[PDB]
């Protein structure tokens, strides 16, 4: 057997609530699973991707473990989608759970190779502190102006910083352009 | 706008979990919400809860035709927006037009329940629900038999599996209940409706 | 193993397409499939035909279990995984014990139908199908009248609303059916089962 | 409003079906659609010209929604792209193979899997157990294809099979974890 479950989607979206819910499902048939968090819900706290391997090598290890939950992916480096495909080839169910976007509204961390990894996705959804549609992105603000593009990606807290908004509703002052003919289209439109 | 979600499936599915989260969501926004359940025992249950920790207040309601009496009543908060209905299977078929009709004037409607009863069988009023809720999701519970997803209620009495004949409506827990898979789901005394359903079951022992 | 999916919604969703398409996956890995069909819907005459990509062979039937002699006959290939059901509304009640029983004996059972008639209630047997599926796949067309999701089939003779007590039967495409949202599908003369419903619509039109 | 949609899988999963399906559901409501594909529909050299593509008087003003077929042969620009078309109040479906044959993802879609408001993942029967499938596999006189091959091969049946994860064996595949093979070897032992 073997596969990887991914939940996903920004804050305020309930993604720790779903893993729970779904880690709860197997303590009433009895099947044992394990969860890693990178350094509330009951975890192994671990500092890099391969420490998790190791754990499962180390005498801590229930051998009676068929699932694995991974907490807070985005916090870990590349190393986690390795580590995931290998646990899912050698007989485990992986559970992951993590941000997708950064507060720039881009892949934040690792976790864009892990929606290719993962053989399910669950993309959850949030409200939009705005104007109450499907929420898709985390905002962050600062006394209350739009955090500039090129502050630190990590940054912890909770509402004091953070709200969930839809792609409409959120705004990076200053963010750039890849493509040269961008900024000329946006013009092009903002024309009707 | 408006429209209905339903949460299903079996027990220990973690349905009324899905239902909670869905509405903890709306409290970030400031979005308001009212939640109402049947009145099963002598119990005065004011609370529906999720074993991931949150509890969010619940109105009982003996009837479905209350739910919009309370909405018409000086209890209702006029921002409400969403509409939790936790177990609708113990309501009775009036449940759709309720929901319908909240829906038709801009309530979210987020509808949780059982789709089966011991039997294995559609439980109550829910399978009209299914055609009126504008989106479905149907959880799975791990089957306490094999690990497979289990999609089935089973209940046991002293051990030995529930009769067909058995009363629908029993309160419970795992004294009672597991959750099991198709193939792991047995009713012993189970009509067939068909003319040829047995024959069929024979010709394909036969191999 | 066994396990039925349903796949489901109003009009001009591309249930038939969707059919197709599972279908079609099942060829490239040399899987074989069986499809069957009711005889009243006369718009495709043993085949199963989407408006688009191809079309491919059903047998047709009356009644639900003549697919299960179908099955026993020697008609059958014995390689047959996977058998499919399109246009499900058309049967009775017989389909869910055929379905059941196909799923219990290894066959993966693939369904495609819509969950409501004209008058935007459970067509035929569709109900209970939703039950028992272990996979429901609710998808949705465009609302003729907004652009919106569209969830319902509204029947018009003449450009005039169908009204509720018109026979639900009634073959034929966009000379009388299109697809709409719920806030623009309207049944002239749609009863109240809840005596206190019309009171309730009377009481949330005053704002 | 404005939004992504994203369907994927690998080959033989009926993609391209499921994408002209949504693309039929337009026409019954009279919407219109137009849809590009990569020059390996209008055919297109790389994901900028989509949007001179709109900006010029070959675009239809009506146009709602923008398909774009097979988008694992365009580069990371695609998403740049798909992200401002959605910004300005396009509907943007998406289709492509999310892996190329090392299982990989594959070319600029794993990127497109974050900025998609809807993601459907299909799969397709996989040719050795019938299972579901997730990945595309390659075969040459009936050997896999090595790591170490070129990424972009067109061709169908003739090299490519659809496989679930066990099925799915790329020789000389590496591991960039120091304790991968370690861990493998570890199990095994039973
Ligand atoms: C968007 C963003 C969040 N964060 C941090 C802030 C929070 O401490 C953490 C988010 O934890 P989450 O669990 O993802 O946030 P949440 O609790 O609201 O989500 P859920 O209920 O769905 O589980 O990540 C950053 O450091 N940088 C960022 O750019
Ligand atoms: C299957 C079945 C259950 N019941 C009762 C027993 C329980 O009191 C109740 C089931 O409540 P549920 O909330 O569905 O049980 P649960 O808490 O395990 O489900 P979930 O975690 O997914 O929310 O219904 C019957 O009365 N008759 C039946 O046939
Ligand atoms: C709504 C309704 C339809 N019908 C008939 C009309 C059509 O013959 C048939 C609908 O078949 P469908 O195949 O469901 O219509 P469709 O071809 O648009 O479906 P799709 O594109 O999603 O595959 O049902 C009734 O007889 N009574 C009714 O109340
Ligand atoms: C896996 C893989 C495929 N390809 C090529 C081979 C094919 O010509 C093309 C994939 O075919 P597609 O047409 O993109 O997908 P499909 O038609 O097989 O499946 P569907 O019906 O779902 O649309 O891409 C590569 O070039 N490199 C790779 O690594
Ligand atoms: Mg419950
Ligand atoms: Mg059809
Ligand atoms: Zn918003
Ligand atoms: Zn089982
Ligand atoms: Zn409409
Ligand atoms: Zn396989």
């Amino acid at each position: 057997i073997g596969w990887i479950e991914f939940i996903t989607g920004p804050m305020f979206a309930g993604k720790t609530a779903e893993l729970i819910r779904r880690l709860h499902r197997l303590e009433y048939a009895d099947v044992k699973y394990l969860v890693f968090k990178p350094k509330s819900l009951p975890s192994v706290e671990v500092e890099s991707a391969p420490e998790i391997l190791n754990y499962i090598m180390s005498n801590s290890f229930n051998d009676e473990t068929k699932v694995i939950g991974i907490d807070e992916v985005q916090f870990f480096d590349d190393r986690i989608c390795e580590v995931a495909n290998i646990l899912a080839e050698n007989g485990f169910v992986v559970i992951i759970s993590g941000l997708d976007k950064n507060f720039k509204g881009e892949p934040f961390g690792p976790i864009a190779k892990l929606f290719t990894y993962a053989d399910k996705i669950t993309k959850l959804t949030a409200i939009c502190n705005e104007c109450g549609a499907e929420a898709t992105h985390s905002l962050r603000k600062i006394d209350g102006k739009h955090a500039d593009y090129n502050d630190d990606i990590v940054k912890i807290g909770c509402q004091e910083f953070y709200s969930a908004v839809c792609r409409h509703h959120h705004k990076v002052p200053n963010r750039p352009y890849l493509n040269s003919n961008s900024e000329e289209f946006i013009k092009f439109f903002k024309n009707k």
